[PDB]
């Protein structure tokens, strides 16, 4: 019928808090990698695809980039799943649990979420 693994990748409370002064399109693990000096690779100039996790409002570049780090993200050993992650591109969800593309409507939390954060990025 629909995925069932919402509430595991999707938690309202704390997405209200990540999304406040959060950065926009730009996954924040690719940032706080302190590693390195670039963190972005001016002479290369990348845009990769940002893919937020809607479970926690973590935002990690997709497939089209070099670290994938929304993958790393679930590739995460942790409790909590984090499996559910929105791309601000096509704004399709994806579950990494389900491995697609997840789909939603207006009464499910997850179509709200994704319209809210939408809301937010807008
Ligand atoms: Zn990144
Ligand atoms: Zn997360
Ligand atoms: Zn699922």
């Amino acid at each position: 019928p629909v995925c069932r693994h919402i509430r595991k990748g999707l938690e309202q409370g704390n997405l209200k808090k990540a999304l406040v002064n959060v950065e926009w399109n730009i996954c924040q693990d690719c940032k706080t990698d302190n590693k390195v000096k670039d963190k972005a690779e001016e002479e290369t100039e990348e845009k990769p695809s940002v893919w937020l996790c809607l479970k926690c409002g973590h935002q990690g570049c997709g497939r089209n980039s070099q670290e994938q780090h929304a993958l790393k993200h679930y590739l995460t050993p942790r409790s909590e799943p984090h499996c559910l992650v929105l791309s601000l591109d096509n704004w399709s969800v994806w579950c990494y649990v389900c491995d697609n593309e997840v789909q939603y409507c207006s009464s499910n939390q997850l179509g709200q979420v994704v319209d809210y954060v939408r809301k937010q990025a807008s």
